[PDB]
DNA sequence: GGTTCTAGAACC
DNA sequence: GGTTCTAGAACC
C-alpha cells in the first residue's frame, strides 16, 4: 500500500520527530505543530499540503483517531501499523 | 442564526484585515493565514480552535467554497451573505 | 445546535 | 487511487 509505506517511512524519520512520531509505545502515531507538518512535510511526501486529505486517508484506509502531548497534537491508531511490525503493510488497506 | 452573525461580526472588524476579510466584491469572504486564524480568532468567537470545524459549519448553513488571495487561502461563499447585505442575517440557515 | 469523527461522491 | 468538497451520525 503506497500511503501506508509513505506514512511509515516519514516516521522512519528522526529530522521530523517534534512535529510527527510515533507514540512512546509504538502502536499510535502522533503529527503535532500543524504549521510545520502541513506546510513543509506534507508536500514532501504526498500531493498536496491540505491536512484534512492527510486525515481523510487516514480514514481511508481504517486509521481512527484517539481521544494528550502537545496542544493541537493529533494521535492516529491502526491495530496493525506499529513501529515493529514493519511487515504488516501491506495487509492495511480499503 | 448564531453562527452568521458571529461570522460576520468577524468580518466586521479590521483587527483580522490580514487574516480574515470580505472579498474585494463583498460577496464572499476569505480566511488566510490558518495559523493565526485557527489559534487566536476561531477561539475567541467559537467552541474551538479547529479549522475543520469551522469548514463544518459553513457547509451545514449552505456555504460553498469557491475553486488566488495567499497561499492557503480559503474562500466561502454564500448568495445572501454579503457585506452591504446584513439584514439577510437570519435569511440563511439549514 | 455546535463540535468532532468518519465517510460519500466526484473530479483529477 | 489520491485529493477535494460536502455531508452523516453521534456525542456533548
Amino acid at each position: 500500500s503506497d500511503f501506508v509505506r509513505k506514512l511509515y517511512k516519514m516516521l522512519e524519520d528522526p529530522s521530523y520527530h517534534s512535529v510527527v512520531r510515533w507514540s512512546d509505545d509504538g502502536d499510535s502515531f502522533v503529527v503535532l505543530e500543524n504549521e510545520k507538518f502541513t506546510k513543509t512535510i506534507l508536500p514532501k511526501h504526498f500531493k498536496h499540503s491540505n491536512f484534512a486529505s492527510f486525515v481523510r486517508q487516514l480514514n481511508k484506509y481504517d486509521f481512527h483517531k484517539v481521544r494528550p502531548y502537545g496542544r493541537d497534537a493529533w494521535e492516529f491508531k491502526h491495530p496493525e501499523f506499529r513501529a515493529d511490525r514493519k511487515d504488516n503493510l501491506d495487509n492495511i488497506r480499503r
